[PDB]
């Protein structure tokens, strides 16, 4: 997907950001950049939030013939207050860039963007991608947590997916796979974790009965892309062990959670603490 794609592209440059350099500042080209491709935007800036929920008034980035962010605009303040995206539907659009964890990192004021895409489509299109770019601008928090790197970002993936679903009626599924043959466990899992392909999370685990889990996230991807992922799984399970052999005579138990806003509140829990045998120390958030 265009989304996935771009995302992947932000999260590189990140990467390979020299290290030193607040990464709000060095991307915010790229950040505005991005927001305009998906919202057609014609004149808009990128301003930092504080902690308290103001905003600088010095914009990081602008788009078009930028007009200065003035003292308490109204869209500006309920922007803030609301943590929202607030338009004046019914000086145009009001976008927060905002954290798993509610915080507001950035926002994007949006001067002029033609009317034909002033409309709910586009405001979700462009809520989605501030939040999924809010989260990657955090990754030089990791540095002062307890938690695996893996263990961190599999935490704020998985909430951002769960967001994405409750908000956005987005697309994801967690897979469990139980590897129920001790003899073939490392290597299965060994092949599982290098099958990792772009947004996708992985989670090594142990369970109450003491087998390895591997539990994989694949964010923003379609019931047809999450088949499509088991399809192109089997294929390389054929490649590395027999044409004779599948996951599952090499002991492989898979347990599939497709993510949605149908599914109850309790469901996740069900799946990941009492089905995969995992507890609350391993998977949160
Ligand atoms: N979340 C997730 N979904 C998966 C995974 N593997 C397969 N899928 C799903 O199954 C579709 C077909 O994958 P494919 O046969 O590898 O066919 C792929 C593959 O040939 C190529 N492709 C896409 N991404 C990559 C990549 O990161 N590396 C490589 N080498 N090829 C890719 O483009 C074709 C279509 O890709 P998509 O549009 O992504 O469509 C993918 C995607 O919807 C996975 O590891 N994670």
């Amino acid at each position: 997907q265009s989304l996935r794609s771009s995302l992947l592209g932000l999260r590189q440059l990140l990467r390979e950001l020299p290290g030193d350099e607040a990464p709000l500042d060095a991307l915010a080209e790229t950040v505005l950049a991005l927001l305009a491709q998906y919202g057609s935007l014609r004149i808009a800036g990128l301003y930092r939030v504080r902690y308290d929920r103001t905003p600088e008034p010095q914009p990081l980035a602008t788009l078009g013939e930028m007009p200065a962010l003035d003292a308490d605009d109204l869209l500006v303040r309920t922007c803030l207050e609301r943590g929202e995206l607030v338009s004046v539907r019914q000086a145009a659009v009001c976008v927060p860039l905002v954290d798993t964890d509610g915080r507001i990192l950035a926002l994007l004021a949006v001067e002029q963007m033609p009317f034909f895409v002033f409309n709910e489509r586009t405001f979700s299109l462009l809520a989605i991608l501030a939040g999924h770019i809010a989260d990657l601008l955090q990754s030089d928090r990791r540095a002062l947590q307890l938690a695996d790197i893996d263990a961190q970002r599999f935490s704020q993936y998985l909430k951002r997916s769960l967001l994405d679903a409750r908000d956005h009626g987005l697309p994801a599924c967690l897979y469990a796979f139980e590897l129920t043959d001790a003899r073939y466990g490392e290597e299965v899992q060994r092949l599982l974790e290098g099958s990792q392909r772009g947004l996708d999370v992985q989670l090594r685990l142990r369970n109450d009965e003491g087998r390895r889990v591997l539990l994989v996230l694949l964010p923003l991807t379609s019931a047809e892309g999450s088949q499509g992922y088991l399809q192109r799984l089997r294929i390389l399970f054929a490649e590395r062990f027999g044409q004779a052999r599948e996951l599952e005579s090499l002991g492989v138990r898979i347990r599939q959670y497709e993510l949605d806003a149908g599914n109850d509140r309790q469901a996740l829990g069900h799946f990941l603490f009492n089905e995969c045998g995992l507890n609350d120390q391993q998977v949160a958030i």
